[PDB]
């Protein structure tokens, strides 16, 4: 797939406001993808222990994760397509080292729009929706191609 730049525009320009607060977004994110998806808490066994969303809430390890989580996110995103070099390491830990199925990359899209479309509802209608969902799918699929090309494709 290719975005037209009409589409990264509409991706960046909600990111811009993302990055207004990274570990705020950051901590949103993955406590929605926790509660959602609560089979996705048992791939981090730095947070497995986690048994409310206000103890979550209260872990400063997970904020701090969420910040890494979404400024690699971000690097990605602001790549506009161009992004072989920065997916590369990407997949090759969450394929070898933390085997993580390309379910579970969608649950944490699902999740990032979700909180998206909650904070942003101004930035973030139909069609800037749609611009971010196939950025993500855009992200989704080559790392799918790169798992395969390393022995996983999970
Ligand atoms: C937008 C999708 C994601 C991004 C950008 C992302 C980014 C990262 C980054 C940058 C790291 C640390 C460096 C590394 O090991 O490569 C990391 C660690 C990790 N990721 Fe992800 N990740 C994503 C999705 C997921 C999902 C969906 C899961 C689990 C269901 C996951 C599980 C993990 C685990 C287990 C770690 C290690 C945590 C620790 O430090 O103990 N990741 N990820």
């Amino acid at each position: 797939m290719v975005l037209s730049e009409g589409e990264w525009q509409l991706v960046l320009h909600v990111w811009a406001k993302v990055e207004a607060d990274v570990a705020g977004h950051g901590q949103d994110i993955l406590i929605r993808l926790f509660k959602s998806h609560p089979e996705t808490l048992e791939k981090f066994d730095r947070f497995k222990h986690l048994k409310t969303e206000a103890e979550m809430k209260a872990s400063e390890d997970l904020k701090k994760h969420g910040v890494t989580v979404l400024t690699a996110l971000g690097a990605i995103l602001k790549k506009k397509g161009h992004h072989e070099a920065e997916l590369k390491p990407l997949a090759q830990s969450h394929a070898t080292k933390f085997k993580i199925p390309i379910k579970y990359l969608e649950f944490i899209s699902e999740a990032i729009i979700h909180v998206l479309h909650s904070r942003h509802p101004g930035n973030f209608g139909a069609d800037a929706q749609g611009a971010m969902n196939k950025a993500l799918e855009l992200f989704r699929k080559d790392i799918a191609a790169k798992y395969k090309e390393l022995g996983y494709q999970g």
